[PDB]
């Protein structure tokens, strides 16, 4: 069902949170080779999460679940803010700019926190 598809999507989201927290630790420690691999893994996970969220949104639209669609539209908007900040972070890493990186890392933590509140509401709406 769409609800089981959302539980899959949530798990992928949690995998990215885990990898993000490991990547932060490696950045603080100065292990740039590790950070590079974690960023590549995060890009894959976020791509996968987005593909699942889009399928869920489209299914809720086809099902006429207006409340779920409202909440999912808000969430995919928040997701795009994440994506933009993540790209900026990846660029800052490529450029060697640790100041921007640290900033963007903090910014992504805020996006994720707000996203999870919406994420919790979507679960109850589907
Ligand atoms: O592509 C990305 C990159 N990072 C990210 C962090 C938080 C969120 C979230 F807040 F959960 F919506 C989404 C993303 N998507």
């Amino acid at each position: 069902s769409v609800k089981s598809e959302y539980a899959e999507a949530a798990a992928v989201g949690q995998e990215a949170v885990a990898v993000f927290n490991t990547m932060k630790a490696a950045f603080q420690n100065g292990d740039k080779e590790a950070v590079a691999q974690y960023l590549a893994r995060l890009a894959s996970l976020y791509t996968r999460h987005e593909e699942l969220l889009n399928r869920i949104l489209e299914k809720a639209r086809r099902e006429g679940n207006k409340e779920a669609v409202t909440l999912m539209n808000e969430f995919t908007a928040t997701f795009q803010t994440g994506k933009s900040i993540f790209n900026a972070m990846v660029a800052a890493f490529k450029n060697g700019d640790d100041d921007s990186f640290e900033s963007y890392l903090q910014a992504l933590e805020k996006v994720t926190a707000k996203g999870e509140t919406l994420a919790d509401q979507i679960a109850k709406a589907l």
